[PDB]
């Protein structure tokens, strides 16, 4: 029958985000000769842990229709394109490129953890922050301020 | 035929996690008028790099059936709900909210990297940990301990 | 009809990565009695933010065919296997295991943020890096170097 085939071909589609609604957490997607209604996108976690990282206009995605009584569809980022190419060719590295030019990266080849291209950086811990490593370098252009009752240097200078 | 249509509608479904098996890495999901058998969930990576971040009871997910000789199905988190709403409305930020209230976040708008709401924090490196930035502030309520043969302050006090 | 059923069963498949092309960002996958052509894989983000974390040979994945005029298919990691088992059983923790043995982990149970098993670690910020916590420990086997015009210890020693 002719629409079982229509339902099957529309079950999984690919397309481009054309509009986002950050409050609703929904987007509209151009796929084939139409633009979808407002669809939710899948995120990494939406349970006891919750992630948020909104897809952007121009981002290529899959659209998965559930069909049935419900008949909703969901958006799943993301697919590399000419406009949005892979930011790396590394065999094993996790590489994250933010639109401000910042990079978060771990490269298992050199075992190098890299954060760069940012302005601010804050860690607020209630108990302990420790660091255990042969060499530590701080290159402060302005000054390092040590707001504490106490600093123990263990040996020499 | 009437079950091609049944297979098609059951190919992609949405539902809610009702039980987890952390040892097996499987979950059961309520979808429509039934609860699935124990299904594996998809994770970010399961190769040379491996991720683990178990979905939780109450989390809304997609279920994707492979059909065929195999006929298995897999669970894919996650979809925002009333119980589990988006933890942010930020246009570009990666925002992670843990159930202990901790937040990991980078906001490209302010280029601010944020870790907060945690107790402990440990970095164990075999070689070098360096930090290159104009201003550095440490606000230790108790004390900072510098267990090293040597600390070079490069200029003044 | 006999190939609506063939299209339906081939719509969603599972298989194993047998070859990768890091430049093209494509992989070939063994599924059933065949190996696919070069298929793109889905990544976390491919928009204003862009992620890269290539799947590896031996990694079990889903393959999603879009059918239709396009008829392409996309690869979605990842599924735990005997070769690539879950690196954790933790109820709430995000756990990342790199092939160099490094671990990135937050465990909400103990509220402990863990980075370990790495060699290098660099943060390059243009403005501020601050840290706000009762206890701070640095255990430098070799030396800590403070390349700054100024360090203010706020009280005592
Ligand atoms: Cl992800």
């Amino acid at each position: 029958i002719q629409e079982l085939a229509r339902a099957l071909r529309n079950m999984i589609r690919t397309g481009i985000i054309v509009e986002t609604d950050l409050n609703a957490g929904r987007c509209r997607v151009q796929t084939g000769g139409m633009c979808t209604d407002w669809l939710q996108w899948l995120t990494h976690r939406a349970g006891r842990s919750r992630t948020w990282w909104a897809p952007s206009v121009g981002e290529q995605v899959l659209i998965l229709a559930v069909g049935g009584e419900l008949d909703t569809a969901f958006v799943l980022p993301g697919i590399y394109s000419g406009d949005n190419p892979s930011p790396s060719v590394s065999a094993d590295a996790l590489h994250i490129r933010f639109p401000d030019g910042a990079v978060i990266e771990y490269e298992p080849e050199t075992s190098a953890l890299t954060v760069s291209g940012i302005k601010t950086a804050s860690v607020t811990a209630s108990g302990s922050v420790t660091a255990t490593v042969p060499v530590v370098m701080v290159k402060a252009s302005t000054r390092v301020t040590l707001d504490t009752p106490e600093v123990v240097c263990t040996n020499r200078l």
